[PDB]
């Protein structure tokens, strides 16, 4: 039904209950059926904005690969890879199989394991769950929702939580590019 040149935008606005607040919008560049473009900006009230851009290859009708580098100032500030895929489940909740891969020059790669889930707790709604677990310890716990009026635009509230930060507010907004 869809068409190649269309592109997809998405902003993304993280709100915090202290005065610092983040706010940027990523968006898919889709040319072709082999691989599409990414983009995502994050400015801050600070000057230590930064700017991720990458590519997105299709490995296998399941399974998915995305490759999202994160760009700054200097000549290159990290490459990270994350993988996401459609798995069964037997009840009517759904599994996605989420892979975290953090690869630098200084450091070394790593690929910490990732669980989404996302089903409808009851409503007519998308309730995604994300939680990273470790062989040590958890390691982080955010919870998100995805509902809209119509199909053409769409949007999603999810609050990450850990030990690092407080509480978190990023609110996603689904929208389609115009051209």
């Amino acid at each position: 039904q869809d068409k190649p040149g269309s592109a997809k935008a998405g902003g993304w606005t993280t709100y915090n209950t202290d005065n610092t607040f983040k706010g940027g919008s990523y968006a898919k560049y889709v040319l072709s059926p082999n691989l599409a473009l990414k983009g995502e900006y994050e400015w801050n009230n600070s000057s230590l904005n930064s700017f991720k851009a990458g590519a997105e290859y299709v490995a296998t009708p399941y399974l998915k690969t995305e490759v999202m580098t994160e760009y700054n100032t200097d000549n290159t500030f990290r490459v990270t890879v994350v993988t996401e895929g459609r798995y069964p489940v037997d009840p009517n909740l759904e599994l996605f199989p989420g892979g975290w891969y953090t690869w630098n020059n200084s450091s070394l790669n790593k690929g910490a394991p990732y669980t989404r889930a996302e089903y409808k707790l009851t409503p007519d709604l998308k309730l995604l769950s994300q939680v990273v677990y470790n062989t040590d310890n958890t390691f982080k716990f955010d919870t998100g929702l995805e509902y809209k009026l119509s199909p053409n635009l769409k949007v999603k509230f999810e609050y990450g939580w850990n030990n690092s930060s407080l509480n978190e507010f990023t609110v996603q907004f689904e929208y389609d590019l115009s051209s």
